[PDB]
């Protein structure tokens, strides 16, 4: 049967519904239900791969479907070791399938919460630098390809079986080749606690604002996923941040990681570090594998 899937996805991202086997439910997803499972011959040199599978059911408007596909279409553009990668979509069938790289340990937020005692030290500075570095790497790729994530936060990063952290959710990211910015016209649903002052004020999003968010996820990592500006309301956070407010250094936070935050929170966007700069300052503290797999140390980067 002919559906949006047939036109809106290059058949060069297609894979036979027979190659894809679903096992158990992982959870709800933006446009359908996500399943863990296996995808034969989708990864070069793998006879089999573990993957996450999303199912869009007939019971979803064509509008719904089209947008959903277009969102995935941007994914396609990205090929970075620290971005969750799209493995392909099954388009000739009754429930459209999207096949993503499996991240066995789920979202960085939940993962961080799992480290707490049971209703409060943070990971070791070394574990933390690795996360910070792997997140910064993905973002630097994003920015090199002229995108603004807009929605960077612990809840949007995934953690792989080997504890590698990757950027994961791009429903909110925009193209910025020419302009180097995105301006929000109407109502926005982005959480205010991750938003840069300039973004709260004008609706402007740049890579400088991404770096601001990055600081906040460093803060989330440090506090094992506390709510930023706890004790303030969205109202007060708004006011507080725009007028120069800053998150307090976590109790138990190694100075270094909080210095890094304080630079990502420079009020003047132009005074913040680039994702490349950030990586540079800690690249010598990253587990060996990094050099091989990172975008920082890749050909694309120069
Ligand atoms: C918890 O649910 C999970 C969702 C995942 C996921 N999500 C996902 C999101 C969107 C799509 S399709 C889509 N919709 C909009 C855009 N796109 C591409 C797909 Cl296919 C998967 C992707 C990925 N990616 C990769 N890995 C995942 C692992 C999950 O859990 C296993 C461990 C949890 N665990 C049990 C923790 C301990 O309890």
């Amino acid at each position: 049967s002919f559906s949006a899937a047939d036109v809106y996805v290059p058949d060069e991202w297609e894979v036979a519904r027979e190659k894809i086997t679903m096992s158990r439910e992982l959870g709800q997803g933006s446009f359908g239900m996500v399943y863990e499972g296996v995808a034969k011959g989708v990864v070069k040199d793998e006879p089999e791969t573990r993957v996450a599978i999303k199912t869009v059911n007939e019971a979803a408007s064509m509008r719904e479907r089209i947008e959903f596909l277009n969102e995935a279409s941007v994914m396609k553009e990205f090929n970075c070791h620290h971005v969750v990668r799209l493995l392909g979509v099954v388009s000739q069938g009754q429930p459209t399938l999207v096949i993503m790289e499996l991240m066995t340990r789920g979202d960085l937020k939940s993962y961080l919460r799992s480290l707490r005692p049971e209703m409060l030290a943070p990971p070791s500075l070394s574990k933390m630098i690795q996360m910070a570095g792997e997140i910064a790497d993905g973002m630097a790729y994003l920015n090199a390809n002229k995108f603004v994530h807009r929605d960077l936060a612990a809840r949007n990063c995934m953690v792989a079986e080997d504890f590698t952290v990757k950027i994961g959710d791009f429903g909110m990211t925009r193209d910025i080749y020419e302009t180097d910015y995105y301006r929000k016209g109407g109502k926005g649903l982005l959480p205010v606690r991750w938003m840069s002052p300039e973004s709260l004020k004008d609706g402007v999003f740049t890579t400088y604002s991404d770096v601001w968010s990055f600081g906040v996820v460093l803060w989330e990592i440090a506090t094992l996923a506390e709510q930023p500006y706890q004790g303030l309301s969205n109202e007060q956070v708004l006011r507080f941040v725009m007028e120069g407010g800053l998150l307090d250094k976590p109790d138990n936070c190694p100075d270094m990681l909080f210095e890094l935050m304080r630079m990502c929170w420079q009020y003047n966007p132009k005074m913040r570090p680039s994702f490349l700069e950030i990586i540079s300052s800690i690249k010598e503290e990253m587990e060996p594998g990094f050099r091989e797999v990172s975008f920082y140390y890749s050909e694309e980067n120069k």
